[PDB]
């Protein structure tokens, strides 16, 4: 009754409360649970997976750090037997991938996307409102969800005109911030602010499409940019970021409850070890290149200041001391 709960790193906020919720509910139904964490290295992830093999892990939760590099690790598991459910992130080009447990990625992006719409009131102004654009690390699939979730809001206005992007960064291989990373980030908004706002122009929006680049965002425009702050958008509810959100320097974030994707992983893992249908809600939506995954998609839910407490705070997420 062994299982595997692989994690990409520590330095991603959430991955610390997926991992700890994964092991918690996991030996309350009663596992044996190998919990490790990568630091976002590619090779230990892929070591750490052979590990749990020899270990004799019966069953492999898997947040991959890039979804293409475990094919032959998981080929090994797919010998022996041994299922492997993709968390939160897909694993790609893979025929030994079982299932796939994640929120709807397609809405985060929607969401942050109509955000900007609605506050730019794009539907009724002529602009030009100037945008800049921070996406997630190209060997995660999840960043081409949130990217064409946005996208497939605003890239009609950004077609019209309306949506100037100074930088000219638009296309996903030019945003892509490598591992999600809050410094890479951090240096990107300082050159992009230097280079095209650091004269009279306001940038009137940034679209972000997790906390970690938000963050690095946010603390370049305190440290170099001098206009009227811009619409920040987020996901994930960091505690940093929530604590930016109070002091008025992020608009909004996304809540991801890592509690219950990591119930609904225990659902599915109850139903292969123990016998049952393991709970899937959409088997039309990710193609993880050797075919359709069948998933389950939980429901993100849209954050702010206003409601952060009972999101955050009245459901037990956070403790108060947490957001001071
Ligand atoms: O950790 C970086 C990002 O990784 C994505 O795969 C997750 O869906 C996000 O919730 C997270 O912010
Ligand atoms: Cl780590
Ligand atoms: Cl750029
Ligand atoms: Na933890
Ligand atoms: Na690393
Ligand atoms: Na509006
Ligand atoms: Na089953
Ligand atoms: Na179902």
């Amino acid at each position: 009754k062994l299982v595997g709960v692989a994690m990409p790193t520590k330095d991603l906020q959430r991955w610390n409360q997926d991992g700890s919720n994964m092991e918690k509910q996991l030996k309350d139904a009663g596992y044996e649970v190998d919990l490790q964490y990568a630091s976002n290295d590619v090779q230990t992830q892929v070591s750490q997976i052979e590990n749990m093999i020899s270990n004799g892990c019966k069953l492999l939760v898997i947040a991959s750090i890039e979804g293409d590099s475990l094919g032959t690790v998981l080929a090994q598991a797919k010998k022996k037997g041994i299922s492997v459910i993709a968390y939160d992130r897909l694993i790609m080009n893979s025929d030994a991938v079982s299932y796939y447990a994640t929120f709807d990625n397609y809405m985060v992006g929607t969401k942050q996307g109509e955000y900007i719409k609605e506050k730019l009131n794009l539907e009724t102004a002529k602009g030009p409102f100037n945008l800049e654009i921070f996406t997630g690390d190209p060997g995660d699939n999840n960043a081409r969800f949130f990217y064409g979730g946005a996208m497939d809001v605003l890239k009609p206005y950004v077609d019209g005109g309306v949506l100037v992007v100074k930088s000219g960064s638009v296309a996903f291989e030019k945003v892509a911030t490598a591992g999600w990373s809050t410094e890479t980030a951090q240096n990107r908004m300082d050159a992009i602010i230097a280079s095209y706002y650091a004269d009279g122009t306001k940038l009137d929006a940034v679209l972000c499409s997790n906390d970690s680049t938000a963050l690095g965002v946010t603390n370049a425009l305190t440290a170099s940019y001098k206009g009227e702050w811009p619409i920040v958008t987020g996901q994930d509810c960091d505690i940093a970021n929530v604590k930016n959100m109070l002091d008025g320097k992020q608009s909004m974030s996304i809540f991801k409850d890592t509690r219950t994707l990591a119930s609904q992983v225990v659902k599915m893992v109850d139903a292969i070890m123990k016998g049952g249908e393991a709970p899937v809600n959409d088997t039309k939506s990710y193609d993880n290149g050797n075919g359709i995954v069948p998933s389950y998609l939980c429901e993100p839910v849209f954050a702010d200041a206003t409601n952060y407490k009972e999101l955050l705070i009245d459901s037990g997420y956070y403790t108060e001391d947490q957001l001071k």
